[PDB]
Order: C-alpha cells, then sequence, then structure tokens
C-alpha cells in the first residue's frame, strides 16, 4: 500500500543522510543558548532535527509517508526561514536537501 | 592578452559551479567556525570571489598571477588543516579539476 515507502524513508533515506559529511548539525535539537541565538525557539514553532525523524519511525507515528515528508522539509523549511541568503548553515541545507529530493526511488 | 579571458570563462565559471566550491567562495570566519588561530597561521588569504573581482576588474596583468591566486587558496587550506579533514578532500577534488580545465588552455 503507501507504507512500503515509509520504511525506504528509515533504512535508505534517513540513514543516508545521517552518514553524510553535512547532517551533523541537524543531527540533535539546536542548541540555542550554546550557539548564542536567544530567538531560534520563539521563532520556530515546529522544531525539528533527524534524530526526531529517526524515532517517529522506530514509532511509526507517522501513517501515511506524506506525514513523513513533510517533516524533513520542515527540517530544511525551519533553517531557510530563520537564517539568510549565503549563510554557511545554509549551503549545508541546500545540499542535504539535494541528496534527500534524489531518492525519488519508492 | 588571451588567457586571461580563459581563465574567466573556463576555470572559474567550472569551479563555482562545483559542489563543493562554496566554502571556498568567501572569506573564512574562523571567529565562528571556531578555528584557532586562522588568520594568523594564513598569511595570505585567498578566496574565489577575490579571484572573480580581480578579473572582472581586469587587476591580473598575467595568467600567471591568476593561477598562482588559486594555488595559493588550495595550499593555504592544505597548511591549517589535517589530510583527511572534510574541508581538505573538498580542496582536493577541486585541485584535481583545476588542472584539468588548465591542460586545456590557449597560448
Amino acid at each position: 500500500a503507501s507504507t512500503n515507502q515509509l520504511q525506504y524513508l528509515q533504512k535508505v533515506v534517513l540513514k543516508d543522510l545521517w552518514k553524510h559529511s553535512f547532517s551533523w548539525p541537524f543531527q540533535r535539537p539546536v542548541d540555542a543558548v550554546k550557539l548564542q541565538l536567544p530567538d531560534y525557539y520563539t521563532i520556530i514553532k515546529n522544531p525539528m532535527d533527524l534524530n526526531t525523524i529517526k524515532k517517529r519511525l522506530e514509532n511509526k507515528y507517522y501513517a501515511k509517508a506524506s506525514e513523513c515528508i513533510e517533516d524533513f522539509n520542515t527540517m530544511f523549511s525551519n533553517c531557510y526561514l530563520y537564517n539568510k541568503p549565503g549563510d554557511d548553515i545554509v549551503l549545508m541545507a541546500q545540499a542535504l536537501e539535494k541528496l534527500f529530493m534524489q531518492k525519488l526511488s519508492q
């Protein structure tokens, strides 16, 4: 049905994004204090990192993989909204977004 | 004369659009990246935007001056960093290209 797609995202995509050289600013929750950003959690109403995907797949929380992609994009869009064009964090995102989009197989 | 156009329209054009070229296009902010003693080690920092402006502003008198500015950039990175640091596998993969696109240069 629509659930063969859903473990593709777990066993292929998420695990291919995790071992990417750029995925470490997005692995865990943004530590707003140690990064001198005292607004990230007042600005971002939907904080999303990679470890939280991992667990909603482990937890089988996503019904219909549509719901799951939405969060992958939320993680890149969270980035683009907060930051600005050119920032190094943004070009790291624009290249993860690129590999993620390349995994349009099943 | 002739060659300086080539470095604009071929070498720099192709290097700029590579997947790895972006950490070399603008000055490194070692304050933020937390790189100790960066601009103390690197006497002469180099970015690709500077090679862009120098070719647009026609400051180079000879392609030699330009080619060294490229190598200054690569070598600058090899000095500060380890071999095997991801930034260096990037830098190396570029010089491999830089050298290919140079072996097809006119006279």
